[PDB]
């Protein structure tokens, strides 16, 4: 790592993203009209990485309104469709490339959700995919760009995380699943932002400042995988890839509205990601597709799984991606783990859901109750940082100050002995078989088990910064290791969604939540998403149900 | 023993320092630059041991300001970066050798803290320490030079402890713990100045003259390691060795803020060194090191040790080196003895480091109050000097003078008969098995430990010449023989810490203490440190919760 002081290294890694901003700008090549209208929007980046600027109360609104039609008929297309053009050739790799380019660029500036753009190589990419046509017309995602969180290795780039004592490692190599993708016809474009320790459900870091949500600028993206919420919220990339250990692909998705898959450990390759505690195995992340786009989500997964990566990643499974043949299914409702009840719009995406469910025929439809939800934050209060926090504290020693949200996830951490280790080993086996038994007491008589549990995503909308002090609603299937796919239901609504009236708080810590909520006008036009759960490796059924849902 | 004339013998000693200043110089190898800025440096280097030249008012700014960056960047490093430096090869043990002695010459000039230069062995050290670089790179401390008291035997230098009579007593040996330490990869390269008796809390001596703070040149260094502390404050040395029967490691260090560890006494050897009343053993001085960093009084803690001393020293215990491991503690904080309070600066330290104890989890807090300190002084006046001073008046042969510090030490001694000397024994026994039930007194209903005690190391910050007439809050536990590390907190605020008003004192040593603390003008940037107890071979708890207390 590096010992410079921390405002130095800040000034580096601006620059960094100015020097990659400067030529994205030349890459999309902006008429006068929008590079007028771009310089007058308002800026989530401000002019250090301790200034948050002034963001858009509706950064999508002035998204929609700044970008030409030249733009959006090809951002705003679903990126399956856009495949179809891309391989009928009624529109070139490098004319996508352009027009999400420009999106991404104008996104940047409203939500903060890039840190560094990637218009050389992206360039590369797509003028030999055209060059190539005749030959790789037939690869599954011929001519798309995506994006990927700034922790993901691209040749010739700094892994931070974050982090700005890591801004001198630089890795010559693309992550597994990039090389896939690329071997697949796709590229990435543009990389982007992740917060501090990765360990916060918001987007705050000293290597580029806040990022914000795509819906409402004065709410958070999420974290960590935050740019990739905005960006993908935005719809100014195609899909992206994040990564999941606490919440961080789910969360972001949840609250910008869009599909956020954590797929099940041992299916796509993740762990040549960067983090923090680079070896800690007793909870292991996971990674996972951001779209705007549910069929996008689809096609990545079996992409990169029908490219056998168990033949590089030895931790995968070789499983087929495949479509369950089910006709019924058994979907229970998690509608609050009795800790921190949900606010009034989730709340009512959760009865949205189930009418809609209980409306066709196949479905049958039971409330389920939660198992121990306390021993989620206590067995992940000892694995998380399991060695104390040390290695992340390292990270401080250039000065850089440390976060409040960053505050609540190394506060408790113990340096934990090979034994104390093996306790919570134990522990967290334990209680992952116990909740598989409460999973399968709700098989039926005729023992068809439960295909799926539908549950919020947090116990709010997308929240106001630094109050993301509740994880239990997404680290419980890190805990588990369950795939989990945040999927879109409704939007705020200020007639509807007002605060429960003779609320009595359940605990000091869902009285915190329940202010939270002053009215739903601080959350005007933020989506309300929620998640569908499955069985381990069961991906594919939630996809299928999510699938319904949307019709 | 010599019997010649004192002033003949000071000017030998001015001799052999000046010598190996000139060799220094040589070896430092300064530009023109520097060699200006340096002539043109307030000296507290006189023209005779009498005259204590014109110190700085705030020597480190001085020494800072004076250094080039090229020697700073390697100083001013934590030592144990630094040895990854030196394992990684980016910086050579010649080039650490040729900064640091350049430091200690600047540190010499302003602070007057170093006896005798040792830059011939220290280049051969650091030669031969390269050119066997691939076989001894992965010695603990490979390329560290370090500092010793002069007390502590060379090969081929006189040991005097700061007595004019013993110039000629030439030893053709090393101490038992330099030689540990030299098979470790470091080398001693400089000797620090000692006091006339060992016995003051001072560095006053007519082998050098006066040593002064660190921090405020109108102060003390403390004694009697004040060479130490001051040239260590000063960051001129990584490390240094000291001794400590009175509080001879820890109040040098907590005077020019830095961290010094008074270890166990049958941990790290020490009995080689030259000290008056040779042979006494009714109460015994020990070793530890004194450094800006606490990650190296650790290490060369773990060093010595882990080489197994007590197959050399027969008087130490084969007790391992190891980390607690605790994850709760329990902490007494000991306000004052009742006898002679702390000033403002000192008193603000406990409450700053109370408060943040009280704010981490696992620590629970409680009031320690003493137990019969003034049986401290009682004990402790029969046994520092028990055969009546005769062995330390007898080096006054020459007509060196007896200075006022040393005269408070050495008066009342009695020459005790065996009997006399079995009784305060017995007595010195009794309160060592009393204390211990006072300490177990604070054990919990639980049954646990008191695992530290936090104390000041003196009633003040660092203290106005010839004025250090308290001893009990650093000689308490030399006479129980408990390990203490003294730590930084903080500096005198003006704002903060006024003189009480409406102070009745105590008594009239308390009194005398209350007048000494005029206004913290007069005590401008003195560094105000306290001190973490523990009980015996404890040492390493004290150096986890010091570890705590600056993260």
């Amino acid at each position: 790592m590096l010992t410079d002081n921390w405002k130095e290294l800040a000034g580096k890694a601006q620059s960094t993203f100015q020097k990659s901003l400067k030529q994205a700008i030349e890459l999309a090549d902006f008429d006068e009209g929008l590079a007028k209208r771009y310089g007058a929007l308002p800026s989530a980046i401000g002019a250090n990485v301790e200034d948050f600027g002034s963001p858009a109360q509706f950064p999508l609104e002035e998204y929609l309104k700044a970008l030409p039609k030249k733009v959006l008929d090809i951002t705003e297309k679903d990126p399956v469709e856009l495949l179809k053009d891309l391989k009928s050739r009624k529109v070139t790799c490098v004319e996508v490339l352009k027009a999400y380019t420009a999106a991404s660029i104008v996104a940047s500036k409203l939500t903060n959700c890039v840190q560094e753009f990637l218009p050389i190589e992206a360039l590369q990419y797509a003028q030999k995919l055209d060059a190539d046509y005749e030959t790789k017309k037939h690869l599954p995602l011929y001519g798309l760009p995506f994006s990927i969180k700034e922790m993901i290795p691209f040749v010739g780039r700094s892994v931070t995380h974050g982090s700005l004592c890591y801004l001198d490692r630089i890795v010559d190599y693309n992550a597994d699943i990039v090389n896939i993708l690329i071997a697949n016809g796709a590229y990435p474009f543009v990389r982007t932002t992740n917060p501090q320790s990765l360990m916060m459900l918001e987007c705050v870091s000293f290597s580029h400042g806040r990022t914000v949500n795509a819906y409402n600028g004065m709410l958070t993206s999420g974290g960590s995988s935050g740019g990739e919420g905005a960006l993908n919220g935005m719809r100014a990339s195609p899909f992206g890839l994040g990564s999941d250990i606490g919440g961080s692909i789910r969360c972001p998705a949840a609250f910008n509205g869009i599909y956020g898959l954590r797929s099940t450990l041992g299916r796509i390759p993740t762990a040549d990601y960067f983090s923090c505690n680079r070896g800690s195995e007793s909870i292991l992340s996971v990674t996972g597709p951001l779209s705007r786009s549910l069929d996008t989500v689809n096609l990545v997964m079996k992409t990169v799984i029908e490219a056998k990566p168990w033949l590089i990643d030895p931790t995968l499974v070789p499983l087929d991606w495949k479509r369950p043949e089910n006709k019924k299914f058994r979907v229970g409702i998690y509608v609050s783990d009795h800790i921190v009840n949900p606010s009034p719009p989730i709340n009512r995406a959760l009865s949205m859901v189930t009418e809609k469910l209980k409306s066709l025929g196949n479905f049958e439809v039971v409330t389920f109750e939660p198992y121990k939800p306390e021993k989620v934050t206590e067995i992940l209060g000892k694995l998380y940082f399991e060695d104390g926090a040390r290695d992340f504290r390292a990270t401080l020693q250039t000065g850089e100050p440390l976060l409040e949200q960053t505050r609540w996830a190394i506060e408790g951490a113990e340096d934990l002995d090979m034994h104390d280790q093996w306790y919570w080993n134990l522990q967290k086996q334990a209680y992952r078989k116990e909740f598989l038994k409460h999973w399968c007491s709700y098989t039926d008589n005729d023992g068809n088990v439960l295909d799926a549990v539908i549950a919020p995503v947090f116990p709010n909308v997308a929240a106001k910064h630094e109050t993301t002090k509740y994880w239990t609603y997404t680290s419980q299937w890190n805990l588990l290791d369950y795939p989990v796919l945040a999927f879109p239901v409704t939007k705020v609504d200020e007639s509807l969604d007002q605060p429960y009236k003779n609320y009595k708080p359940l605990n000091d810590l869902d009285k915190y939540f329940y202010e939270q909520y002053d009215s739903p006008s601080s959350f005007k036009n933020a989506p309300a998403n929620l998640c569908l759960v499955g069985l381990r490796f069961t991906d594919e059924k939630l996809v299928e149900i999510a699938n319904i849902l949307r019709n």
